[PDB]
């Protein structure tokens, strides 16, 4: 079997993206925030405190006749940005694109904190980090794609963002049109339950580049480009005027400024970042004074490569025994 979703952005930066999913029968579609980074698929419901709701989508397990309470079963999950959500568990058919898993964890939300109630476009998040970071408890739970893989044609999905437009989630297979040159695959470490591989190095716009090792994750769920203080020290200084401020939290610099590329690399290839693409606009409406898309990893405990690096490439989540990651050009 095959699955294939257009993913498109949340809003006028790609701060986030949405996927439509079918849930319980009759369908109920909710706009998931499909998240490499995390394992747990966890939606707004019928069961979510009604002050932390706000314009979501909820899904009303009482309401499909195919769903199945997963008893004594809870969730809790905590995620890099300080967001939060908790609550209880249900069983049901969830497709995603054409492709139907039966007997889903759906994980409803009893609580969600204020940063979710407040991005009325997001009913939820479906993780596709590797099953043993799923949050549920006392029975762990599996990844949709984790439950999918058997009957896919090829245990793989691929994630194909797209800058300030719509994207695409393929599970089961490789579209060869989707991408330009070939595939660079290289080795994934599932040790601390991400896709964590090793970039060979980076160069700032038409500099040389710089080979060493930067070990991060792919994390669809992370907007930004999180890397060692050093590299993107090097990166801002070839923007006039560009500085760390800790008063909004990151770098920032001239909304006149024009940004050079950023590239980095995967073994032998180089996958190259347009400049364009780190611009996230002024840190408040009417501001002179713009966010960057590239930041710091060192509050962070480990680098990730987020949106802005994934959306410059077709990017293959491998699942086979021995898991591997590809990066084309696009
Ligand atoms: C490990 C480590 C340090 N962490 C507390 C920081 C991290 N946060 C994350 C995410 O929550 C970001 C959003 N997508 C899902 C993953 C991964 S690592």
């Amino acid at each position: 079997s095959t699955g294939s979703a257009t993913t498109t952005p949340i809003d006028s930066l790609d701060d986030a993206y949405i996927t439509p999913v079918q849930i319980g029968t009759p369908a109920q579609t909710l706009n998931l925030d499909f998240d490499t980074g995390s394992s747990d698929l966890w939606v707004f419901s019928s069961e979510t405190t009604a002050s932390e709701v706000d314009g979501q989508t909820i899904y009303t397990p009482s309401k499909s006749t195919t769903a199945k309470l997963l008893s004594g079963a809870t969730w809790s999950i905590s995620y890099g940005d300080g967001s939060s959500s908790s609550g209880d568990v249900y069983t049901d058919t969830v497709s995603v694109g054409g492709l139907t898993v039966t007997g889903q964890a759906v994980e409803s939300a009893k609580k969600v904190s204020s940063s979710f109630t407040e991005d009325s476009t997001i009913d939820g998040l479906l993780g596709l980090a590797f099953s043993t970071l799923n949050t549920v408890s006392p029975t762990q739970q599996k990844t949709f794609f984790d439950n999918a893989k058997a009957s896919l044609d090829s245990p793989v999905f691929t994630a194909d963002l797209g800058y300030h437009a719509p994207g695409t989630y393929n599970f089961g297979f490789i579209d060869t049109t989707a991408y330009t040159g070939s595939i660079t695959y290289t080795a994934v470490s599932t040790k601390q339950g991400f896709w964590e591989w090793t970039s060979t190095g980076y160069a700032v716009g038409s500099g040389t580049f710089k080979s060493t090792s930067i070990d991060g994750i792919a994390d669809t769920g992370t907007t930004l480009l999180y890397l060692p203080a050093t590299v993107v020290s090097a990166y801002w200084a070839q923007v006039s005027g560009a500085k760390s401020s800790s008063s909004v939290g990151g770098y920032v610099f001239p909304c006149s400024a024009t940004l050079p590329s950023f590239t980095f690399g995967v073994g032998s290839a180089r996958i190259v970042i347009p400049g364009d693409y780190i611009d996230f606009g002024p840190i408040s409406t009417g501001s002179s004074s713009c966010f960057g898309g590239i930041q710091s990893s060192a509050g962070i405990g480990i680098n990730i490569f987020g949106d802005v690096a994934l959306k410059a490439a077709f990017v293959v989540f491998n699942g086979a025994t021995t898991p591997t990651l590809g990066f084309a050009s696009k």
